[PDB]
């Protein structure tokens, strides 16, 4: 498209979900194996990183809607990027192993700030370029699939050789990506409106679609990965082609984002949410049927259908419903702070679940939960239906 | 020169020196134009920085010794200076004016590990590249000073648009650092081993040269600058005039640098110090009696003569009659460590000198002090002497 801004801000996201590919996909890796780190106090690193998450994200709501169209924010967020590099090499990475882990577990703000409560920020403010200008988030967000696909690729390949050429190739991502920042040309509320939202029925009844449906999705993700590689004879081959799905699986949602955007304007938004909360619901539930690799493969990738309903018909639902001026708030408190204090509690009661009825015995009570309430929120979530497309 | 290394190095030192004339020279400037900060709390800031740089640089000798051409402390140093646009745009700057200077102070500290306790890291490192290649050290070394200046050129024509730029430009030479370190190929004692080097007559004897004579020079430029800007018609307008001069005189440097180390080779190095002392010396005396404007700007292109002479002449000197397995440790323990702890007590009665007679009329008894130790120096240091050229 010959708009300027779409080609700047769709090379951001390619960028800074290029350097956030680097982190999240293989983290637990990057600790039981290069840090070595017990299984038994990997999730120490994790209380923390979900715990400023709860007050950075809130946080940025306010800043994200009191400063509006303002890159003055982002500066800070892509600023502390460009210490991407000597984080993970010289200071988070022995922090660990030198000194009391949690002297780097709450040394390990840094990437709760850039990347756990960074990376919402930056879609929230980007969405509000898209309605000042024409074209529509899903083919500018679109990018930061593939941005994501091409870090886990160059991982994997570079890690038998020097796996820390990626960690400084992140690092220089945040340059170029602060080059875009400053080429890009662009052009209120007051707290009492804040409490006010508490007061409206209508956002307690999309917190419970996220608790219930995004929440108890997300607790899912955490050890598939290793249920994963279970259906296999050998542990390594599932581990292998586990990666060669997560790669090829990411320029699907390119793929789909492409024509998603356009997809969620007919259906109206609300029923996009009720359409995803279905594919995420689906594809935990196949996980309990599912006994051969033949068929646990096709669940991975039913993650790339679900996600571009999600998160563009997210925002569709939100700004067709409250004020645009207040869009990135309540995407970082009910999409983040509460999915976030929910996947607390989701997350221990999972573990026992899993060492006490075992995986799929888990996985059926959790699938009940996210298609129990997809279902309730057909009813609740204000706006139009399902029904009204049967029409 | 089809050398590998020495292209290596040599473009490693431009970039390097890019990085540091882009805040070292500027650094007051940027502290009581851009930050609204005192003159009297400006004595906070360098009252800090050298004190962790008093317990850096020893810690850095050794440790520079211990590694020999191991590249591992260079990479601690390279991978801190990635941090570098985050720290003077995000960090240091807001962070000083927000909470009490002490709680910041310490902040500063890292601008000494990576510049004051870094740059003759990088030196003493290269300087034992210089045998292992065929190159002599100065003539990569002259690099630095065309960096040095090019960043320095940069700074004053951004300061007008958007001072920051440099900062993230220098953030991206700590990238292109990494990257030439990678194409480096360059492949023991004790600490008790060291201290007997205390016990040495004759390290006391260069010990003292530098208390004497370099000490007492580099706390004359100090507040060089405000009496430069008094022999103009215009302070504001002599301001510029000075830019033109610490550039250019770097470009001049260079060139005597170019062809120092074939000189210093056969003098000796033992009668290249008197001599670069010799120059520091008949530049001080020149401001005791700097009757026109003209002579002043002569004094401060007098520095760059003196710049080849000590730095060429120091590892000469010290490769030459000490041992090379201290090489690094004696550099940073004798020059450094020694000057810095030496400069913080002639910084004292300074203020008590220009107060108590004024700046010319101080600048007398340096000289003595100057000239005295650099005549006592041809009686202690041994080796040859200017008694031997004439032969
Ligand atoms: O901190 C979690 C964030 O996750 C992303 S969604 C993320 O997007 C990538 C490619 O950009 C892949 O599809 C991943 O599978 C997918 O999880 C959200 O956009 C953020 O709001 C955070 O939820
Ligand atoms: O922190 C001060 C450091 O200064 C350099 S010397 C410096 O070199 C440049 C070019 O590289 C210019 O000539 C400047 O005039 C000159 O001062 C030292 O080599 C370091 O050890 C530090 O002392």
């Amino acid at each position: 498209l010959k708009n300027t801004n779409f080609w700047m801000f769709g090379l951001f996201f390619f960028f800074y979900f290029f350097i956030m590919g680097a982190y999240f996909p293989f983290f637990p890796i990057w600790l039981h194996d290069i840090n070595h780190i017990s299984k038994s106090d990997t999730w120490i690193i994790f209380a923390a990183i979900s715990l400023f998450s709860l007050l950075f994200q809130p946080l940025f709501g306010l800043l994200s809607d009191k400063l509006g169209l303002r890159k003055y924010l982002l500066w800070i967020i892509t600023g502390m990027l460009v210490m991407f590099a000597p984080f993970f090499i010289f200071i988070f990475g022995p922090l660990l192993q030198y000194n009391i882990l949690v002297g780097s577990i709450v040394g390990g703000i840094y990437l709760g700030f850039c990347f756990n409560a960074g990376a919402p920020a930056v879609e929230a403010f980007i969405e509000k370029v898209s309605r000042r200008s024409n074209f529509e988030f899903g083919r500018a967000r679109m990018f930061g699939c593939v941005g994501w696909a091409l870090c886990a690729s160059i991982v994997g390949i570079m890690f038998t050789i020097n796996n820390q050429f990626v960690f400084w190739l992140g690092s220089g991502c945040a340059l170029i990506l602060a080059v875009l920042l400053f080429f890009a040309k662009t052009d209120a509320f007051s707290l009492k409106l804040a409490l006010e939202l508490f007061r409206q029925p209508k956002l307690w009844f999309l917190s419970l679609y996220v608790i219930g449906v995004s929440c108890t999705y997300d607790v899912f993700d955490q050890q598939f990965a290793n249920f994963f590689t279970s259906f296999f004879a050998t542990g390594e081959q599932g581990t292998r082609v586990f990666w060669y799905v997560t790669t090829m699986g990411e320029l699907l949602n390119a793929s789909i984002m492409f024509f998603a955007p356009l997809i969620i304007n007919r259906i109206g938004g609300k029923n996009a949410l009720l359409l995803a909360g279905t594919i995420m619901s689906v594809r935990i539930i196949g996980s309990s049927f599912a006994t051969s690799a033949l068929e646990v493969v096709i669940l991975k990738t039913l993650h790339m259908f679900e996600v571009p309903f999600l998160l563009v018909g997210c925002f569709k639902y939100i700004t067709s419903q409250f004020e645009v001026r207040f869009s990135a708030t309540i995407y970082l408190v009910c999409f983040c702070f509460f999915k976030q204090l929910a996947m607390i509690f989701m997350s221990v009661l999972a573990g026992n679940m899993y060492e006490s009825i075992g995986f799929q015995g888990a996985y059926l009570v959790l699938g009940l939960v996210a298609l129990g309430f997809t279902l309730i929120s057909v009813f609740t979530l204000s706006g139009p239906g399902p029904l009204s497309l049967l029409r």
